[PDB]
């Protein structure tokens, strides 16, 4: 099924851009298709609702037909879409390739601007973002364990990935060396069990102690030694007794027990504090 096209030419034009010239004009008739300059690219005043393919996604003429609110998709995109026969992405963003088309992601626990960041790689490799959790997401990114939608992610075994997963597919496809989301491990970007904690323990034997700082570290948290303000998140403690627990109320550190720990590494992700307190 055909669509209207205009390939936009500079002097310097990639390899995969030319391919993708060829193809298009072997898969349907040169009557949707346009070759267009720099020169006159500048001078389109409207959107058409035609589809651009611009390569690279930067220059003055890629800002322009951005901001017209142009329907543009690297050269990339089209090439994919021929080879699995599907259509052309509505493109309200540019997409660059399709990486991770059918892919859906939500974050949790990620600063803004890498927020904002994530959210841009994955709509230029054509998968789509849904904040609030459902049926429809496939994958969770995480800089950090604990916050509710960590929780029901982890409860429906949804995947919970760090940023440079999403990072690695991005410059791993840069360079040409990937087609698919699926192309590399996602077992290696895991979130770490216990990323963001800060873990100090009171009331146990020196091995009992040596043992939780060792599976802490394992398993990305940090461990101290000591209390301090504004350092530890989570104090490890049996009983809700003494002056380090007394303290760690005062300053509302998570006092959960030693079980909090260990059903953490044992069903594969930070448990939710509220089960284990210390002080029930």
């Amino acid at each position: 099924e055909p669509f209207f096209v205009k390939f936009l030419k500079s002097s310097d034009n990639s390899k995969c851009f030319f391919k993708a010239l060829e193809s298009i004009k072997e898969f349907q008739s040169e009557e949707y298709l346009q070759i267009i300059t720099e020169e006159e690219a500048l001078k389109i005043k409207e959107n058409d609702r035609s589809l651009y393919i611009c390569d690279p996604f930067s220059g003055v003429v890629f800002d322009h037909l951005k901001k017209l609110g142009c329907r543009i998709v690297g050269p990339q995109v089209v090439i994919f879409c021929m080879h699995h026969q599907r259509c052309v992405p509505r493109a309200e963003h540019p997409v660059y390739n399709m990486v991770m088309s059918d892919v859906t992601i939500s974050c949790t626990s990620l600063e803004k601007e890498k927020r904002e960041e994530v959210h841009k790689y994955v709509q230029m490799m054509g998968g789509r973002v849904y904040r609030d959790l459902n049926v429809s997401v496939t994958h969770l990114i995480a800089g950090e364990v604990g916050s509710k939608k960590y929780l029901v992610a982890a409860n429906l075994k949804k995947p919970i990935l760090l940023p440079s997963w999403i990072k690695t597919l991005w410059e791993k496809s840069q360079e040409k060396k990937i087609t698919r989301y699926t192309d590399i491990n996602m077992e290696d970007f895991k979130c770490p069990i216990f990323l963001g904690c800060i873990i100090c323990v009171t009331g146990l034997c020196g091995l009992d102690r040596k043992e939780v700082q060792q599976l802490t570290v394992k398993h990305g948290g940090q461990y101290m030694g000591q209390l301090k303000m504004n350092e530890c998140t989570h104090l490890i403690v049996q009983e809700p007794k003494g002056q380090k627990y007394e303290c760690a109320k005062r300053w509302n550190v998570h006092c959960v027990t030693t079980q909090w720990f260990f059903d953490s590494i044992e069903k594969g992700f930070c448990q939710d504090e509220s089960i284990y307190k210390t002080e029930p």
